[PDB]
């Protein structure tokens, strides 16, 4: 029970996208550590953006300057990618390490249409 | 780039098997939120065990008495699985949550033998 696949994103080249990632239903026995944006190509992950509810925001190249939270709750990881290009076009998921219950990771396609 | 260790592990049936996961050389930057273990079969993941270096450890069934941590640390979820199974074949991957560098998991697949 720990992969949610979500919706099916479509974007357009130059125009930005927003990607979605919340958690429901949140418990106060379940604590949310970090949510975590990877883009999965070829059968390999790739780290892309984290927001941790302590350690602020965090975002890895070639992603900076591209990717922004929208609104960087512990129940809330939606993102917005700029300048969309035919390489952005692939498998993401995002990801909450919750304690004690374990990790919830979403996952989303995205197609990029010219 | 999550994805820094890819083994492989064998054991009889009864017997116990020590799967190890580490983390070395985290940068003084790079800080551990969290590790988990989960359990990959037929093409669903499974939360297994998890230690939060704030937090404490939860071992999750149906592993509560199978499953445990050797040397707990915020660069070691090394753990022990007793009484092997015939099911409990497959791969399982440790996931180190970092920050600001995100993701960094361990995948080794457990072969069940006799």
């Amino acid at each position: 029970q720990v992969v949610q696949v979500n919706d099916s994103m479509y974007g357009f080249i130059g125009t930005d996208v927003v990607l979605h990632c919340s958690f429901a239903n949140p418990l106060p026995s379940v604590k949310i550590t970090q949510v975590t944006w990877q883009k999965a190509s070829n059968g390999s992950k790739q780290n892309m953006a984290i927001y941790n509810p302590t350690m602020g925001v965090s975002v890895l190249p070639p992603y900076e300057k591209r990717v922004e939270f929208l609104r960087p709750s512990f129940i809330d990881g939606t993102i917005r990618l700029s300048g969309l290009e035919l390489e952005d076009e692939g498998m993401y998921i995002c990801e909450f390490a919750t304690f004690p219950t374990g990790n919830r990771e979403s996952q989303l396609n995205l197609t990029v249409m010219a």
